[PDB]
């Protein structure tokens, strides 16, 4: 366990003066990067004024109402309400209660089952991970097939027994599973046929991570509920939320947020907008990040490099043609260790190395990342 | 009323300069009172060095670890572990899954049912509310009966099918339901007979509210799990948690946001180093309970009850029968007068309730009860 004494921009400094590039932005959290005093001052001002309370007695410009309006401004069309929580985990619980409450109010209490994906009361369908699970199929065909497994499960369970499909636009913690380009159009086509709610888990994809405001923007999804956290405050203060489409909010309405967290969240969103951090990540940072990341495709250890927006993944293989793994050898952990010893935070999911840098990472910092990553891929192979 | 421009000690100031005594401590949470700059500085400091992280990389003295130890320091017995959450509600969600997981890992997956109380997979037993439900029984005899309904319900569901009993030591949001003195002794007798977990809901009672550190302390309860929030940070930043007994944690074994934890750590340090819990018990609570009970002569008041830093006033139409102005919205009338006259009291039905900041002074207690009596006058005159 290394002791950090400073954090600024994309870098940590440990107690030994070693400078570390944080390629995971905290835990997918620190969108604007470390050391933005403005977020400190927003928490300090709100805590010093009136630390807590709402309705009957409130401050002049309550940050939560302004936060919700600002969230709905950058959210997909029709997403008009926001219910705030203390965390992303509390958000995903809140959302699953909302879908079942929604159907109960609609007079359909049998609509109880949540369909989710492997590695993403509850039933599961295959995740759209071509690299590990697609075999010799084309990405396009494996994406259509995986999406088709949602329809099968809806009919197997029974539409009148299904409440909702829940999914991250891109599975984060499961290994930056970027689906084939056929996947989401096919899922939309299936969702169009069935009276079930679609929950977009945007706790990782939300607030700039794909180059759009939300992963739902990236894939033109029209979810009914979106769970958010993390990037919402750039991780400076805990907070989650559920964004709700107008029709759903209308049903739930007939049958909130802490001010200090909301003040951090409002200021974090304002910075992302007024400094065009999201837009510049899409147009300037991500093109450089993805081109330079894939330059590692030549490495003997790298079976694949994938990524879009500010997400990236590097697969560690034993043979490239067959996409096999150094089974049992804990290659991911070994690579991660060398990463930590050479001032680079990547995380390992299996033998997948994943990165999600702060959105403000510069080209020069991207050069530092891919340089340190190749450096540790050599160290890993040599160690094997 | 409406726009608040300054909050200090036990008072809020609106934009026209009216000083309002917050008799509810935010919503049961502002234990140390408003305007404590130490908590601001703790959050500010922790936010600017490193905002967030877990293992592999950590700050020099991670606040969550110290806070766990500080909490267990003041917690009962062998409450050894703390698991942090973002809120009290998340804490209560976590504790219900913790008890069910505990019995799964022990190979008893049928132990699923949670026993709660009315006004507190789920089954309910009567709340120990003598004023509203005891009729003509003595409080002592009503309290025994209410507790005995816990045994009946365990046996009715079947011990093998019950995971846990969950209760606040004193129901807060339900209207400060202070039980008869015989209730918790009889409940402990019952719990001692059956192999179920006991969850004390301490979101409201924790961190000094009863004059002890916890409601479990006041009634010498030995819960297996305790849910906490609110006073833990004095509401300056949201946080919740679950304190776990050693035997539960050992089975469950087989992290909290650093800024929230840094605020909770300094808030706990203040409650201890300035003896705020102790002085509430020995100085503020007796004065408060005394002056509150002087309202019992008011024609509208059917009962004053209270212990520690909790208080309740029952508004009745007829004292002897304990009857209510049915349908006439009396509690809401009274609360509106309170707000207009610089006093925040919550209404639950026709009970007015208070839970002031623990630091409230005798002068401020005088202020509260002068204002309460004025509004009891205004309420009865409007009726």
């Amino acid at each position: 366990p290394r002791i950090i004494t400073k954090a600024q921009g994309v870098h940590l400094w440990d107690s030994e003066g070693h400078k570390i590039l944080d390629g995971m932005a905290g835990l997918w959290c620190v969108a604007v990067g470390y050391g933005r005093e403005e977020l400190v001052q927003a928490a300090e001002k709100q805590m010093r004024e009136l630390p807590y309370y709402n309705l009957f007695f409130q401050t002049a410009h309550p940050p939560a109402l302004e936060l919700a309006k600002a969230i709905t401004d950058v959210a997909p069309e029709g997403m008009t309400h926001v219910f705030f929580t203390g965390s992303g985990s509390e958000g995903n619980d809140t959302v699953l209660r909302m879908v079942r409450h929604y159907w109960a109010l609609k007079g359909k209490p049998h609509k109880q089952t949540i369909i989710g994906r492997i590695n993403g009361g509850i039933v599961h369908i295959p995740q759209p991970y071509w690299f590990g699970e697609g075999g010799d199929m084309t990405p396009d065909a494996f994406g259509i097939w995986a999406a088709e497994q949602l329809e099968k499960k809806i009919l197997e369970v029974g539409e009148d027994n299904v409440a909702a499909f829940i999914a991250e636009p891109i599975q984060g913690a499961g290994g930056v599973i970027i689906p084939p380009e056929t996947y989401w159009p096919k899922v939309k086509e299936i969702l169009a046929k069935y009276d079930i709610l679609f929950v977009a888990d945007e706790v990782i994809c939300g607030f700039g991570r794909t180059g759009e405001w939300f992963g739902s923007d990236y894939y033109d999804l029209k979810p009914d509920l979106m769970t958010i956290a993390k990037g919402l405050t750039s991780g400076y203060i805990p907070m989650g939320g559920v964004i709700v489409r107008d029709k759903v909010a209308k049903v739930i309405s007939e049958g909130s947020g802490h001010p200090v967290a909301a003040a951090v969240g409002l200021e974090n969103l304002r910075i992302l907008r007024d400094e065009q951090i999201v837009e510049k990540a899409r147009t300037e940072a991500a093109p450089y990040l993805q081109k330079r990341l894939r330059e590692l495709q030549d490495h003997p250890l790298v079976g694949e490099v994938r990524g879009l927006g500010m997400l990236g993944a590097i697969e560690l293989v034993k043979d490239k043609a067959t996409r096999s793994r150094y089974e049992g050898k804990g290659v991911g952990m070994i690579c991660r260790t060398f990463c930590f010893e050479n001032g680079l935070i990547m995380r390992a999911v299996g033998d997948t190395m994943i990165i999600a840098p702060p959105l403000v990472i510069s080209h020069a910092e991207i050069d530092e990342l891919v340089e340190k990553a190749r450096k540790c891929l050599d160290l890993t192979l040599e160690a094997i």
